[PDB]
């Protein structure tokens, strides 16, 4: 039987070189699964507490504290439970911690176990992770949202918008879809060389040049698309993570490209681009708690584009429900480590999906070699994934895993294609 | 490995005493699963072709024809395939048949194999059917929609509306929820005795008295609710399957309670009841192809009540998509045998769920001892099921299986309760 | 038994976003191993032929050609052989190709199989890859040579020397050793910020600022070491890959920092630094075929520093033997993909090790999520590894795997420390 | 799993008829391995303490004392440990003893367990001992150094030099190599008969005639080579173990063939022979602690011949390191029982091999039916073995095991041939 028999945990380095939690689970039937926990550069206020060691080591960013929680407290608590009772294991961890924000054991320890338990469950079931999580109907390969020009907090550059990504919605398959993104990325490299701009990479592996403004970046991407013999829009669409939390002052407003601006001021600018450019998606265009601004933007342009809530929802059913009720955004960015457990994440997906909202499975600035979200994207049938550029193997590894799932699925597999966005 | 090794099929009797298809699947690892196929009394035009033998036997309702298709054609075609590649097995069956409406091998043969393969997959995975189909997050026990007064085609009575059902939305758990329905049903029995009306059962095990009109029935149910020491609405809500296809004349209109009436005429009457009674759901209030009428009813009262499409969608993504586009209804009645495969069914659920529509897993007038839909309701997290009265074990068996799933889930389990209907 | 039963191969993306070969091997005992093949940005002339597709796809850098070789030719050839007869499998592949430079099937296909077969062997033996390859005595954790400032071909910058790396020789353990490098890297980030220089990353995840000269870079690294509260030399030493092939003109000489210079000219400059800075290692200081220059440099400063042959030996026993005979260099850079097989690599290690030469296991500019070389470094007991910065998970993943091996080894484990370099 | 479950030990007779330690190890997975411990006639001062019983039995040479140590102390200490964690098991034994020279439990008990554990590890891994110890690259069959004329302490004759051996360096394979030695040995038998000299065997199974001097012996061997239709040098080379410890007086000098002589006196004589005869190797030409003499001999003739350290290094990394530093000898004679553990032995090999020194795996005057060193020679890829004459099955058994390894390896196998000695 798949009965949890051993829970070990160790400290490893994420893609930025910062420590994080890796968890290992053994079942009485000799199953061995391993899950590693990502970390965002700038984390939203309402995220689950990341338990850091503090002090001298790794500039206080150590997670030995979180590792001992797993060995000392969680292991003893879940050992004896059944690995395929995810909700019961997840509820035990949540109850063991006993805090709203998972501040006792840490979301990074809690999730470490949540994910490792899920992988062990699927190995023991002799099912690939996407098939076990999403059932036998898991088959929709997602549109890669590939962040090829990096700004905001993932770059030490003076670019305001955090992510500029390409969406090969026109591709007939994932294998072609991934080729297109790759081929556009390499094109952009040459474009940036031609214009004498920087090709040093940011955190998610996009190029980090000191472009003048938002227009200028999108123009360079469009060039790159065309240079790669693809048509902007129909073949390859555009997307943003504005991340307007990281350039919003509590109460005051948004300090954005010279002029400190209102949500309505901003809302006009975003509408402008929908005109100029082939944008299918805009994420965190306004601040985490600027609830008024989002409703107006959503009311204004929601018919015309996909609006993705990241820091406003922090993958939280509580925050998401308020959103749905107030008609804030049409899509949820899904980040396991924001909420802290797999079941809390899927509850969030389920709420969004039942509320007619789309979902986009997301990585963090600090990723590991873990490919968990690759399977999660297909399992939940989101048809959209944001796991960074076609550069840096903490991003690429997910795309490689998506290739494998597509292979495994054979004729069963369908690429979400342009069906991901009605508008 | 879970590789299909043997496919046998035989003819059995459904709950009406009519033959139907039962399928058995063996995997190379010695897994043995069995699935039986239901049949509706009056089937919608756009349903999958049920392959009947014709001739003298069982008044032409034999399925020996369909049984040989399984032995002779399907067995040889799927043997060697992997049981947990549901979509690949389902696609092979669909391609082998090679017709739009599954008229070659018959939906009843095709589905027989589709479901048996799915059950074998789950046994081999050592997972309960709901866990394998819906993943580890399957936990939402559905609200039983219990049809305790039978009219229309399930009764040889002069009652116009086909189904009158009770919805114990107020119950804290499924185990209590099922008790309430049972206790209300037995109360209604005594009420009908008191009023000297009939307690002979219809097809779905509801009482089939010759009540004057629609009002009169709902009044008797309300009595019964109150007599059982429960509060109508808050504890126990009301629901209908109008089945207005079975009393609509192509082009003319709806011959309903004396007066042949327009969709707008009808629409006024339905709105009337929402006022008089605590209705959470109304199903097939207008005809299968009366596309104009549904839009007006949906526009009119859709804010005020759940509108369920049965014969208008026949569990067909094609028909459902047109509905969503034309804003026809807010919920899909899910019937595996209308569409013909498990994967086609789940595609339909997925379309509805992504379009912000609710889903209600449904039985047929002709049911078997099969409890498949009990698991399917929890797997898809619909939170609503219509599997008939708390009488006749072709209905009860599903409720017994729902009790078992609730047990298995323990603290994980949550009863959909009043969360199934916002309004 | 561990008898090769299935060989599958697919095309994936390396860390630059370029396609490469991934191979999967199944044994009759149901073992499943996967190995992925790296690729260097600028490859030495004498490396094994990388079989590229050419044409439009991935700017001609596709490897579908190589994938079919595996499926069509290699699979049929090795299936039936014993996975733990590495030399026999490797010899079969070499003979099947039948060319000096592996130009028929491609080193990238050949090696794909060589490595996958080795991993399957170790799984079947129930041994970690390092234990199976290096026997029960494999225990020496290597000194991480961490390339934290990137120039040459891994950067679109005007820096002449390709790699600037830090060597935490003073650390008591790998776990501390990796912390030091990480902590120094993050320090350098802050230093570069302070000096207003670029922190956009190069191919191996080092910072790619447009530093004036070689001195200036080494000075910034030393700052960073000191800023991290470690002592340059005793705690953290310095190392270079000059990669003088990529700035040498056939017959003419080396175009290096303004002045086109002789091997003797260069040799004086390198000796200068040994004075100024705490350098333990200098790699490819002169050109691949500049055999005369290396002897003089080796004669001149070989007593004073470790000289590492990369492109001069291309992991080739043939090239290495000439070197040993002519007393060219004191160390071999080991790259599996230069030579094409695991056994050819180990022959090369064995020649070097028996000739009193040290060995440094190396990655490529294009790496995958594969951690194979992490195990290989410990198995061969080199005590030195170059797998890039503590940034980008195609580098970090190896360091994470080295942490795991150190854990597994417990008290058995010894960190090579300052014992890696006598001088 | 390969977890040590039982350690039994018993007293057996070596090839001289003296008791020694035999150890048996059982793993929880029902693996059964047996290792027997050799003993040298005259042991170097710096060897590990051989724990002898003393008293009446076997003239005090009993090892019941050592057997009880295994049963009473070591068994309980290592039971529960993992057999393939050699270094951890070896370190436990070393720590349990807790003395520099293994004088508490005895090297003969300690090693008994060290070797038995290693064999059990390899059985459980389902790998031949050479493959498990040396990894998949173990393939180099060693040159047999066959001691066919015995003097010194292995003979009750008046011959000064201890070993006169033949080296079939010219052979194309081990199977031919062993034939040549055998055929030369039988030839020497006939030569000795012709000259009316003795053919009674010494301890290692070489002929023990009372030859006049060192020249006279080498002349008889050369005759024998030629009589066997092989060419001295190119086909069959010559080698000595001078064993100058057993004819050196502390402080005074070496009493050798009439004249008590200086290290420089001796050094001239050895140089003389290199001229007269085809010698590839000379072992313990000077005394164990005569550190000055070895440096001069090594400086003098080290370019011209292989110098093997036996009693000077006693297979001790400590003693070997001093040697390497002082440039004493170019090769290490490897004897497991001198150092006391397999891991301490391999550390010694590793030091020598990384210092550019060759290694020769050696037996003892007192050998058992054990063939362990046959595998060890191939695992460490020494390409040289000294396991005595082609007579007496305590020698021959090793050659028979080398034949089997060569068979197993097939085309993988390479005979070290004349590649063992550059000079
Ligand atoms: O803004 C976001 O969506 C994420 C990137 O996936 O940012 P961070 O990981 O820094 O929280
Ligand atoms: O109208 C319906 O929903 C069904 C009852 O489940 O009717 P029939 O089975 O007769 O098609
Ligand atoms: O020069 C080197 O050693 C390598 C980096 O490991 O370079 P490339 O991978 O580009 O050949
Ligand atoms: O001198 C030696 O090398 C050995 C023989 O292998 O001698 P003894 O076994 O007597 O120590
Ligand atoms: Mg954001
Ligand atoms: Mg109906
Ligand atoms: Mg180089
Ligand atoms: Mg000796």
């Amino acid at each position: 039987m798949p009965i949890i028999e051993q829970v070990r945990a160790r400290e490893i380095l994420d893609s930025r070189g910062n420590p994080t939690v890796e968890v290992e689970v053994a079942l009485i039937d000799g199953t061995f699964a391993r899950a590693a926990v990502p970390s965002g550069a700038a984390t939203g206020e309402h995220e689950a507490v990341e338990l850091r060691d503090g002090g001298d080591r790794y500039g206080g960013k150590g997670v030995q504290k979180a590792v001992q929680a797993v060995l000392d407290e969680i292991g003893p608590a879940v050992i004896g439970l059944n690995a395929d009772d995810q909700r019961l294991v997840d509820q035990a961890l949540v109850d063991l911690d006993g805090t709203p924000d998972k501040s006792r054991l840490g979301g990074n320890a809690i999730l470490g176990v949540s994910l490792a338990v899920a992988k062990a469950a699927a190995d023991s079931a002799e099912l690939p992770l996407f098939r076990y999580v999403g059932g036998p109907n898991a088959h929709i390969l997602p549109v890669p949202m590939m962040n090829i020009l990096n700004g905001g907090a993932h770059a030490d550059t003076a670019v305001d918008i955090q992510e500029f990504m390409v969406a090969p919605i026109g591709a007939p398959s994932f294998v072609e879809a991934l080729r297109w993104g790759a081929e556009v990325y390499h094109a952009l490299k040459s474009v940036l060389k031609k214009e004498g701009l920087s090709t040093g990479l940011g955190d998610e592996g996009g190029f980090a040049p000191d472009v003048a403004g938002t227009t200028a970046a999108l123009d360079l991407i469009s060039r790159a698309i065309e240079s790669a013999g693809l048509r902007p829009g129909a073949d390859v669409a555009l997307a943003l993570d504005a991340a307007a939390t990281e350039f919003f002052t509590d109460g005051t407003g948004y300090v954005f490209e010279g002029t400190t601006r209102t949500a309505d001021q901003m809302t006009e600018f975003y509408a402008g681009l929908l005109g100029a450019y082939p944008l299918v998606s805009i994420e965190d265009p306004l601040s985490e708690d600027d609830w008024d601004g989002w409703a107006a933007l959503t009311a204004s342009i929601g018919d015309r584009v996909q609006i993705v809530g990241d820091d406003i929802f922090v993958t939280n059913p509580e925050r998401l429900e308020e959103g749905i009720e107030r008609g804030v955004a049409n899509a949820l960015l899904v980040k396991v480590n924001q909420i802290g457990t797999l079941t809390e994440t899927l509850d969030a997906v389920t709420l969004a999906h039942h509320g007619g909202y789309r979902t986009m499975i997301s990585h963090r600035s600090g990723e590991t070699e873990d490919t968990m979200i690759a399977d999660l994207a297909v399992a939940i049938g989101s048809g959209q994934i944001k796991t960074g550029a076609p550069a840096r193997s903490e991003r690429v590894a997910k795309y490689n895993q998506l290739l494998r799932i597509e292979e495994a699925l054979g004729d069963a597999a369908r690429y979400a294609g342009d069906l991901a966005f009605p508008r």
